[PDB]
DNA sequence: GCCACACAAAAAC
DNA sequence: AGTTTTTGTGTGGC
Protein backbone atom coordinates (compact mmCIF):
# COMPACT_ATOMS: atom_id res chain seq x y z
CA UNK A 1 0.00 0.00 0.00
CA UNK A 2 2.78 2.60 0.86
CA UNK A 3 5.92 2.48 -0.98
CA UNK A 4 9.09 3.94 0.62
CA UNK A 5 12.28 5.28 -0.85
CA UNK A 6 15.20 7.03 0.76
CA UNK A 7 15.65 10.55 -0.30
CA UNK A 8 19.36 11.95 -0.22
CA UNK A 9 18.90 13.40 3.53
CA UNK A 10 17.89 10.75 5.09
CA UNK A 11 14.54 10.91 4.83
CA UNK A 12 11.67 9.07 3.04
CA UNK A 13 9.58 9.49 0.35
CA UNK A 14 6.18 6.93 0.85
CA UNK A 15 4.37 6.41 -2.64
CA UNK A 16 0.39 5.68 -1.70
CA UNK A 17 -2.71 5.84 -3.94
CA UNK A 18 -5.13 8.20 -2.79
CA UNK A 19 -7.52 6.36 -4.37
CA UNK A 20 -6.90 3.05 -2.39
CA UNK A 21 -5.75 5.26 1.21
CA UNK A 22 -6.47 8.30 2.96
CA UNK A 23 -3.75 10.04 5.16
CA UNK A 24 -4.64 12.98 6.98
CA UNK A 25 -3.61 16.30 5.61
CA UNK A 26 -0.93 17.56 7.74
CA UNK A 27 0.91 13.82 7.93
CA UNK A 28 4.37 14.33 7.08
CA UNK A 29 3.54 10.96 5.07
CA UNK A 30 1.75 13.82 1.99
CA UNK A 31 5.77 15.24 1.99
CA UNK A 32 7.96 13.33 -1.02
CA UNK A 33 10.13 13.85 -3.44
CA UNK A 34 8.52 13.99 -7.16
CA UNK A 35 9.71 13.62 -10.13
CA UNK A 36 13.53 14.15 -11.22
CA UNK A 37 13.55 16.97 -13.86
CA UNK A 38 15.57 16.78 -16.98
CA UNK A 39 17.70 19.48 -19.15
CA UNK A 40 15.18 20.96 -21.67
CA UNK A 41 17.78 23.49 -23.57
CA UNK A 42 20.46 25.90 -22.87
CA UNK A 43 19.39 29.69 -23.94
CA UNK A 44 21.68 32.94 -24.26
CA UNK A 45 24.93 32.82 -22.82
CA UNK A 46 26.36 34.87 -20.04
CA UNK A 47 29.68 36.43 -19.81
CA UNK A 48 31.41 38.28 -17.14
CA UNK A 49 32.41 42.09 -18.07
CA UNK A 50 35.84 42.71 -16.93
CA UNK A 51 37.41 38.86 -17.71
CA UNK A 52 34.60 37.66 -20.34
CA UNK A 53 34.82 34.47 -18.48
CA UNK A 54 31.45 32.30 -19.44
CA UNK A 55 29.20 31.68 -16.84
CA UNK A 56 28.28 28.16 -16.24
CA UNK A 57 25.14 27.84 -14.86
CA UNK A 58 22.87 24.68 -13.94
CA UNK A 59 19.10 25.11 -12.38
CA UNK A 60 18.91 22.58 -9.20
CA UNK A 61 14.89 21.72 -9.02
CA UNK A 62 12.99 19.60 -6.73
CA UNK A 63 8.99 18.47 -5.97
CA UNK A 64 8.93 18.08 -2.51
CA UNK A 65 5.09 17.44 -2.03
CA UNK A 66 1.84 16.70 -4.57
CA UNK A 67 3.26 13.87 -6.61
CA UNK A 68 3.37 10.17 -6.04
CA UNK A 69 5.22 7.19 -8.12
CA UNK A 70 2.13 5.26 -8.46
CA UNK A 71 2.80 1.58 -11.17
CA UNK A 72 5.78 3.81 -12.72
CA UNK A 73 3.94 7.23 -13.27
CA UNK A 74 3.81 10.37 -11.62
CA UNK A 75 0.14 11.82 -10.60
CA UNK A 76 -0.93 14.63 -8.55
CA UNK A 77 -4.55 15.57 -7.74
CA UNK A 78 -6.42 18.53 -8.93
CA UNK A 79 -7.28 19.56 -5.55
CA UNK A 80 -4.19 19.61 -3.83
CA UNK A 81 -1.14 21.27 -3.19
CA UNK A 82 2.17 20.75 -4.58
CA UNK A 83 5.61 22.39 -3.65
CA UNK A 84 8.29 23.41 -6.08
CA UNK A 85 11.74 24.76 -5.05
CA UNK A 86 14.52 25.48 -7.16
CA UNK A 87 17.94 27.64 -6.97
CA UNK A 88 20.71 27.85 -9.34
CA UNK A 89 24.59 27.25 -9.63
CA UNK A 90 27.65 28.82 -10.97
CA UNK A 91 30.48 26.22 -11.23
CA UNK A 92 33.41 27.22 -10.19
CA UNK A 93 31.85 31.34 -9.37
CA UNK A 94 32.37 31.62 -5.77
CA UNK A 95 28.76 33.65 -4.54
CA UNK A 96 31.37 36.22 -2.94
CA UNK A 97 32.86 37.68 -5.79
CA UNK A 98 29.82 36.53 -8.26
CA UNK A 99 28.05 39.45 -6.34
CA UNK A 100 30.38 42.07 -6.70
CA UNK A 101 31.07 41.59 -10.62
CA UNK A 102 29.15 42.43 -13.48
CA UNK A 103 27.40 40.18 -16.46
CA UNK A 104 26.23 40.68 -19.74
CA UNK A 105 24.44 38.49 -22.24
CA UNK A 106 26.26 37.61 -25.61
CA UNK A 107 23.44 37.48 -28.08
CA UNK A 108 25.66 38.11 -30.80
CA UNK A 109 29.04 36.99 -30.66
CA UNK A 110 32.37 39.56 -32.25
CA UNK A 111 30.21 42.29 -31.51
CA UNK A 112 31.87 43.83 -28.11
CA UNK A 113 29.27 46.66 -28.58
CA UNK A 114 26.14 43.81 -28.63
CA UNK A 115 25.49 42.93 -25.00
CA UNK A 116 22.80 43.43 -22.85
CA UNK A 117 23.87 43.95 -19.37
CA UNK A 118 21.98 41.59 -16.95
CA UNK A 119 20.08 43.48 -13.92
CA UNK A 120 19.73 40.27 -11.82
CA UNK A 121 18.92 36.51 -12.34
CA UNK A 122 15.75 34.90 -11.81
CA UNK A 123 13.48 32.07 -12.07
CA UNK A 124 10.10 31.48 -13.50
CA UNK A 125 7.80 28.25 -13.46
CA UNK A 126 5.24 27.32 -15.88
CA UNK A 127 2.55 23.83 -16.25
CA UNK A 128 2.16 22.47 -20.05
CA UNK A 129 0.48 19.99 -21.79
CA UNK A 130 3.18 17.70 -22.32
CA UNK A 131 2.07 16.34 -25.61
CA UNK A 132 1.39 19.83 -27.34
CA UNK A 133 3.63 22.46 -25.84
CA UNK A 134 0.05 24.16 -24.72
CA UNK A 135 0.55 25.86 -21.11
CA UNK A 136 -1.70 25.45 -18.35
CA UNK A 137 -2.39 27.81 -15.80
CA UNK A 138 -1.36 27.60 -12.33
CA UNK A 139 -2.73 29.52 -9.03
CA UNK A 140 -0.96 29.70 -5.70
CA UNK A 141 -2.45 30.31 -2.36
CA UNK A 142 -1.52 31.38 0.89
CA UNK A 143 -1.79 29.42 4.35
CA UNK A 144 -5.21 31.12 4.37
CA UNK A 145 -6.66 29.13 1.29
CA UNK A 146 -9.97 30.92 0.58
CA UNK A 147 -9.95 33.12 3.76
CA UNK A 148 -7.09 34.77 1.37
CA UNK A 149 -5.75 35.97 -1.92
CA UNK A 150 -5.06 33.61 -4.75
CA UNK A 151 -2.23 34.78 -7.21
CA UNK A 152 -0.46 33.37 -10.28
CA UNK A 153 3.40 32.44 -9.29
CA UNK A 154 5.96 35.37 -10.29
CA UNK A 155 8.76 35.47 -11.17
CA UNK A 156 11.45 35.12 -8.44
CA UNK A 157 14.82 37.27 -8.22
CA UNK A 158 17.77 35.17 -6.52
CA UNK A 159 21.00 34.59 -6.07
CA UNK A 160 22.90 31.41 -6.33
CA UNK A 161 23.02 29.16 -3.62
CA UNK A 162 22.90 25.21 -2.78
CA UNK A 163 19.30 23.39 -3.05
CA UNK A 164 17.84 22.88 0.42
CA UNK A 165 17.48 19.33 1.75
CA UNK A 166 14.33 17.90 1.40
CA UNK A 167 14.17 17.62 5.69
CA UNK A 168 14.56 21.15 5.33
CA UNK A 169 11.60 22.31 2.96
CA UNK A 170 9.36 20.13 5.60
CA UNK A 171 10.44 22.29 8.36
CA UNK A 172 10.17 25.59 6.77
CA UNK A 173 6.61 25.02 5.14
CA UNK A 174 4.50 26.58 7.95
CA UNK A 175 6.89 29.06 10.31
CA UNK A 176 5.17 31.56 12.04
CA UNK A 177 7.67 31.99 15.46
CA UNK A 178 10.07 34.52 15.05
CA UNK A 179 12.61 32.56 16.78
CA UNK A 180 12.42 29.91 13.99
CA UNK A 181 12.12 32.54 11.43
CA UNK A 182 15.46 33.71 12.69
CA UNK A 183 17.00 30.24 12.41
CA UNK A 184 15.89 29.40 8.37
CA UNK A 185 16.48 33.45 7.48
CA UNK A 186 20.07 32.33 6.21
CA UNK A 187 18.97 29.53 4.46
CA UNK A 188 16.26 31.44 1.76
CA UNK A 189 17.01 35.33 2.23
CA UNK A 190 20.09 37.05 1.15
CA UNK A 191 19.76 41.03 2.69
CA UNK A 192 21.58 43.32 0.87
CA UNK A 193 20.82 45.98 3.23
CA UNK A 194 23.44 43.96 5.98
CA UNK A 195 26.46 43.87 3.52
CA UNK A 196 29.19 46.42 3.95
CA UNK A 197 28.31 48.83 1.09
CA UNK A 198 31.83 49.97 0.72
CA UNK A 199 33.47 46.63 -0.95
CA UNK A 200 31.03 46.97 -3.48
CA UNK A 201 30.90 49.08 -6.81
CA UNK A 202 28.14 51.27 -8.25
CA UNK A 203 27.81 48.62 -11.05
CA UNK A 204 27.60 45.38 -9.24
CA UNK A 205 25.26 42.76 -9.81
CA UNK A 206 23.75 42.39 -5.97
CA UNK A 207 23.01 46.14 -6.47
CA UNK A 208 21.46 45.81 -9.63
CA UNK A 209 18.88 43.54 -8.06
CA UNK A 210 15.58 44.94 -7.71
CA UNK A 211 15.05 44.73 -3.70
CA UNK A 212 16.87 44.42 -0.86
CA UNK A 213 16.01 41.16 0.17
CA UNK A 214 16.79 38.93 -2.03
CA UNK A 215 15.52 35.40 -1.98
CA UNK A 216 18.52 32.30 -2.23
CA UNK A 217 15.79 29.69 -2.76
CA UNK A 218 12.71 30.15 -5.35
CA UNK A 219 10.00 28.52 -3.13
CA UNK A 220 6.54 27.81 -4.60
CA UNK A 221 4.36 26.51 -1.92
CA UNK A 222 0.39 25.72 -1.90
CA UNK A 223 0.62 25.68 -5.86
CA UNK A 224 -2.30 23.66 -7.94
CA UNK A 225 -3.36 23.39 -11.64
CA UNK A 226 -6.43 25.73 -11.94
CA UNK A 227 -9.56 24.52 -11.19
CA UNK A 228 -10.73 24.36 -15.12
CA UNK A 229 -8.39 22.10 -16.18
CA UNK A 230 -9.34 19.08 -18.30
CA UNK A 231 -7.05 16.28 -17.17
CA UNK A 232 -8.05 13.75 -19.38
CA UNK A 233 -8.07 13.75 -23.30
CA UNK A 234 -11.59 13.45 -25.18
CA UNK A 235 -10.85 9.12 -25.57
CA UNK A 236 -10.62 9.15 -22.31
CA UNK A 237 -7.09 8.70 -21.63
CA UNK A 238 -5.07 10.25 -18.97
CA UNK A 239 -3.49 13.85 -20.32
CA UNK A 240 0.11 14.74 -19.54
CA UNK A 241 1.54 17.57 -18.22
CA UNK A 242 4.68 18.99 -17.11
CA UNK A 243 6.41 21.77 -15.02
CA UNK A 244 8.95 23.72 -16.52
CA UNK A 245 11.53 25.86 -14.33
CA UNK A 246 12.73 28.51 -16.17
CA UNK A 247 16.31 30.56 -15.16
CA UNK A 248 16.39 34.05 -16.59
CA UNK A 249 18.36 37.42 -16.79
CA UNK A 250 15.92 40.34 -16.65
CA UNK A 251 17.89 43.16 -18.71
CA UNK A 252 16.75 46.94 -19.57
CA UNK A 253 14.41 46.73 -23.06
CA UNK A 254 16.10 49.55 -24.15
CA UNK A 255 16.19 40.70 -30.03
CA UNK A 256 16.04 37.39 -32.27
CA UNK A 257 16.06 35.26 -28.64
CA UNK A 258 13.39 33.68 -26.50
CA UNK A 259 12.00 36.11 -23.79
CA UNK A 260 8.95 37.03 -21.86
CA UNK A 261 8.29 40.48 -20.94
CA UNK A 262 8.39 41.49 -17.15
CA UNK A 263 6.61 44.41 -15.26
CA UNK A 264 9.90 46.04 -13.75
CA UNK A 265 10.40 47.63 -10.54
CA UNK A 266 10.48 51.50 -12.18
CA UNK A 267 7.69 50.72 -13.89
CA UNK A 268 8.88 50.33 -17.39
CA UNK A 269 8.79 47.24 -19.29
CA UNK A 270 11.85 44.37 -18.21
CA UNK A 271 13.14 41.51 -20.46
CA UNK A 272 13.03 38.25 -18.51
CA UNK A 273 15.49 36.48 -21.37
CA UNK A 274 16.06 32.63 -20.83
CA UNK A 275 19.02 30.92 -20.14
CA UNK A 276 17.98 27.59 -19.24
CA UNK A 277 15.23 25.42 -18.95
CA UNK A 278 14.51 21.91 -16.99
CA UNK A 279 11.27 19.80 -16.95
CA UNK A 280 10.00 16.88 -15.28
CA UNK A 281 8.60 13.35 -17.12
CA UNK A 282 5.09 13.21 -18.38
CA UNK A 283 2.71 13.74 -15.13
CA UNK A 284 -1.04 12.68 -14.75
CA UNK A 285 -3.40 14.58 -12.66
CA UNK A 286 -6.67 13.22 -11.50
CA UNK A 287 -9.29 15.52 -10.95
CA UNK A 288 -11.86 15.86 -8.53
CA UNK A 289 -14.20 12.86 -9.42
CA UNK A 290 -15.34 10.47 -6.49
CA UNK A 291 -13.41 7.81 -7.89
CA UNK A 292 -10.40 9.02 -8.11
CA UNK A 293 -10.76 9.02 -3.46
CA UNK A 294 -10.87 6.17 -1.38
CA UNK A 295 -14.42 7.30 0.19
CA UNK A 296 -16.06 5.72 -2.73
CA UNK A 297 -14.33 1.93 -2.00
C1' DG B 1 -18.47 21.16 -14.31
C1' DC B 2 -16.51 24.68 -10.95
C1' DC B 3 -17.40 27.09 -6.26
C1' DA B 4 -18.10 27.62 -1.60
C1' DC B 5 -18.20 26.15 2.62
C1' DA B 6 -17.59 22.30 5.94
C1' DC B 7 -15.26 18.90 8.58
C1' DA B 8 -11.46 16.93 10.74
C1' DA B 9 -6.64 15.45 12.01
C1' DA B 10 -1.74 16.50 12.89
C1' DA B 11 1.44 20.40 12.89
C1' DA B 12 2.67 24.54 15.18
C1' DC B 13 3.17 27.00 19.08
C1' DA C 1 -1.04 20.94 28.21
C1' DG C 2 -3.78 23.80 26.22
C1' DT C 3 -5.56 26.53 21.60
C1' DT C 4 -4.95 27.85 16.83
C1' DT C 5 -3.39 26.79 12.10
C1' DT C 6 -3.16 24.33 7.93
C1' DT C 7 -4.73 21.37 4.24
C1' DG C 8 -6.84 16.75 2.22
C1' DT C 9 -11.22 15.95 1.05
C1' DG C 10 -16.65 15.50 1.75
C1' DT C 11 -20.60 17.97 0.23
C1' DG C 12 -24.39 21.11 -1.77
C1' DG C 13 -25.83 24.56 -4.55
C1' DC C 14 -26.34 26.32 -9.26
Amino acid sequence: VILTQLNEDGTTSNYFDKRKLKIAPRSTLQFKVGPPFELVRDYCPVVESHTGRTLDLRIIPRIDRGFDHIDEEWVGYKRNYFTLVSTFETANCDLDTFLKSSFDLLVEDSSVEGRLRVQYFAIKIKAKNDDDDTEINLVQHTAKRDKGPQFCPSVCPLVPSPLPKHQTIREASNVRNITKMKKYDSTFYLHRDHVNYEEYGVDSLLFSYPEDSIQKVARYERVQFASSISVKKPSQQNKHFSLHVILGAVVDPDPGIPYDELALKNGSKGMFVYLQEMKTPPLIIRGRSPSNYASSQ
